[PDB]
């Protein structure tokens, strides 16, 4: 049965027929739904059918479905897998696969942009030093002085014989988190472990709240190497508020570039264990999650006290009021610094447009409602009222085990 | 590790495993192929006996008499009743247990810390629409308790072979009329357009205000539904004002005190109670965010933002967020002033986290629908946003049922 998908605000219904193209199981079963879980719990013919399916997707996308080029490409893949157990993508196929992985990413609210992705082929990378150069170019390109551009850099794929290329950091730009044996964390508590790893591999730590981490880059079967990002590469935006002057005094800042660097890109059965990608932020990621999460910088209380709100009682809605102001400060500060950012209303509106384009284009769109609805003001955005079907299509971005 | 769903709280870093899902006898809408967790409504003979046996086992476990002579006698008494009549009947204490358990089992209810404190009115002797009305009036008076709200359910006779059902036609005991206007817009609550027009068709003289309390359409078996007007002093409402924005009172907004769901089917041991209205107290975001701010409900966000002089021409001013917060504060403040029970979403979710811990120990899990439990504003400011949840159907249960018309 294809799911009927209703928008409860508008009363419109669609049917998702794209989900029939899914070949991998998600975590749910008829007995229990595990849709709110963040992470999953856990042969040549199998590779060949994913390869062929991907090759088919590619030629169908260039309208050449059945051309001489198509049949001879399938024959190449076949021959290469039969001989070697693996195969290699053409650059054009890689580009198409990377865009498709993004298009297919159920957790991404920014998929309206899926077609505009700069793909850097870094599969000719042979050392951690080279990965660093490619990463530097990526940041430079993606950052573009604040006029951010979506980009992905694709490092060599996994091979049966060897260790993976990996970037140990979960993002290219992350702030350190220094633990104190009196429990507390200075900086970003989300990055305590990668901070410790960096120090342990010989990084000299700072002691600030916003110390940019170096990269730990690992070439196959080698100790990772440490590479400090040149300060000039890392665009940061100090946070101010358009009307509250004390807000500046908070000393808050955030980096411009959200660049995920720990996910696996799977295309046609091939796996790219290092393929960092970046777009631009949606303000709530910074304002709400990174700054207000209790296990992140956790600044709600501080902002609320400065706003002189009654903090002694939840029913004064001090948290909500402070959150709004902090999100406002992020938007304003990014706008002032001329750095691309999207607010959650604009982003979700674009996502609804994306759902509509995809319905027409493919008969569905995999979407993870818990991730698409923003972390504040949920029902004030259109996506809250929109039913969504979540499923895994390939090419995909997948989580993978931490390399240590 | 353990062969059950692993459930993580990402704020605290703690893990639990849900073993309760093993008790689920009924498939939800998801498959390994695709998750439908976000859909609002996804699509007997020996069957009854098997559900009845299971329910009787639950009752006897809960009174710690499982395996006992009284337990085996009850089982036999149910089999005999079914064998000769096709149906059976619940003892009063079984109904009370079953109603509380249906609440406890309700995955979309964030208010379940209260599940043990539910007043069960047994209205299974009801035999006319007039009497349903008296019972409902009684329920409302009891539950409202002049603003000190008390959870209650009234259970009308179960569905029975051949004979028609008891149905309350209204989706809640208190609802505001929604009047379709000439221009196509709605005065009042757009949610209630259909029930409003049915009330008119069945002889109600409509008002034309934004907050007209609807009459009840009560259906006794095999009879046309009958119309009953709630005496006004029975329906407690709260005019809305804001603690600092003095003009907010001038908007003339109000909401009623008692959220009383009246169109769900209570299913206990295979028996089906098609009329079993239940009521708690509000969580403030239900009023302030959903009922007042949903674009397809009262849709007041823009009016309020304009009074607050916000910049409504750009999303990036966050005018919607600022106005929603102030509306939610007005709801909390106004109910507080009026001394009508209400719980804010921070307090509700904190208590639901406690509920989860309790149920982890009591039963090894708790079915929870994340999308419904996480409040509609400020979601990640609440502890439930960071809590993974496993959603599954247990019985006894409250279930949606089709409209009687
Ligand atoms: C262009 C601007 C973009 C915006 C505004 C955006 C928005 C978002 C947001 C808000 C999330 C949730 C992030 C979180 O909660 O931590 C996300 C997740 C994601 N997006 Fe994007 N996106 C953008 C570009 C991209 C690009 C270029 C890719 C890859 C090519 C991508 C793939 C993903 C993936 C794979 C996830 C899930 C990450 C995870 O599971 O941790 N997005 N997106
Ligand atoms: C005691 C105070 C209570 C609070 C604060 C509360 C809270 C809530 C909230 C916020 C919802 C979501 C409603 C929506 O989005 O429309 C809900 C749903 C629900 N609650 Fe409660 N609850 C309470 C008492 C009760 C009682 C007494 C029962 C039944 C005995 C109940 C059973 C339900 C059910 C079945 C739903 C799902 C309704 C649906 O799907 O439409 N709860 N609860
Ligand atoms: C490309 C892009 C654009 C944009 N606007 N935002 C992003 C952010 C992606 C992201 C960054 N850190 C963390 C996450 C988290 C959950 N918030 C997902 C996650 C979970 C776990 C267990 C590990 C991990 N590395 N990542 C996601 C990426
Ligand atoms: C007992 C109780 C306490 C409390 N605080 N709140 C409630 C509210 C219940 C409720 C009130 N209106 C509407 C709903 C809607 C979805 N928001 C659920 C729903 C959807 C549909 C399609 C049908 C139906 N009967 N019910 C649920 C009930
Ligand atoms: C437990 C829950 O799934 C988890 O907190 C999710 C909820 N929704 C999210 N949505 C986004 N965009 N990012 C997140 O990290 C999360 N976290
Ligand atoms: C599409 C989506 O399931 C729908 O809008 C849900 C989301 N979460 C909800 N949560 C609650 N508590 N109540 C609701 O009516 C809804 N609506
Ligand atoms: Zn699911």
């Amino acid at each position: 049965k294809f799911p009927r998908v209703k928008n409860w605000e508008l009363g419109s219904i669609t049917y998702d027929t794209l989900c029939a193209q899914s070949q991998q199981d998600g975590p749910c079963t008829p007995r229990r739904c595990l849709g709110s879980l963040v992470l999953p719990r856990k042969p040549a013919e199998q590779l060949l059918s994913q390869a062929r399916d991907f090759i088919n997707q590619y030629y169908s996308s260039i309208k050449r479905s059945g051309s001489q080029a198509h049949e001879e490409r399938l024959q190449e893949v076949e021959a290469e897998v039969a001989s070697t157990g693996t195969y290699h993508l053409r650059e054009s196929e890689l580009v198409f696969g990377a865009k498709q992985a993004w298009r297919n990413a159920p957790r991404c609210v920014g998929r309206i942009q899926w077609g505009k992705l700069q793909v850097f082929d870094a599969r000719d990378c042979s050392s951690a030093q080279e990965m660093f150069t490619y990463i530097c170019n990526h940041i430079k390109y993606a950052t573009n002085r604040g006029n951010l551009r979506s980009a992905i850099t694709v490092f060599p794929q996994r091979a049966p014989g060897r260790g993976d290329f990996r970037i140990w950091n979960s993002q290219l730009v992350r702030y350190a988190g220094y633990r104190q044996q009196d429990g507390s964390v200075r900086g970003d508590p989300a990055n305590v472990e990668i901070t410790e790893l960096c120090i342990q591999h010989g990084w000299t730590p700072g002691n600030g709240r916003f110390d940019v981490l170096p990269l730990l880059l690992q070439a196959p079967d080698e100790a990772p190497e440490l590479f400090v990002l040149p300060p000039e590469l890392v665009l940061e935006v100090p946070l101010e508020h358009p009307t509250l002057e004390w807000f500046a005094a908070l000393g808050l800042r955030w980096y411009a570039l959200p660049a995920v660097s720990n996910m696996l890109l799977e295309i046609g059965g091939l796996e790219f264990s290092a393929a960092p990608f970046s777009g631009w932020y949606m303000s709530t990621e910074i304002g709400t999650r990174n700054l207000c999460d209790p296990h992140r910088y956790n600044i709600l209380e501080d902002v609320a006290v400065c706003m002189d709100l009654d903090t002694r009682t939840t029913s004064s809605l001090w948290k909500d009021k402070a959150a709004v102001e902090i999100n406002l400060a992020v938007l304003h500060s990014f706008q002032l610094a001329k750095v691309t950012i999207v607010d959650h209303h604009a982003a979700t509106v674009s996502f609804m447009k994306h759902l509509d384009n995809e319905q027409k284009a493919r008969g569905g769109c995999p979407a993870d409602w818990a991730w698409i609805v923003p972390p504040i003001s949920g029902s004030l955005t259109p996506v809250f009222h929109q039913e969504m079907v979540n499923y895994i299509l390939s090419p995909a971005f997948r989580y993978q085990p931490d390399p240590w």
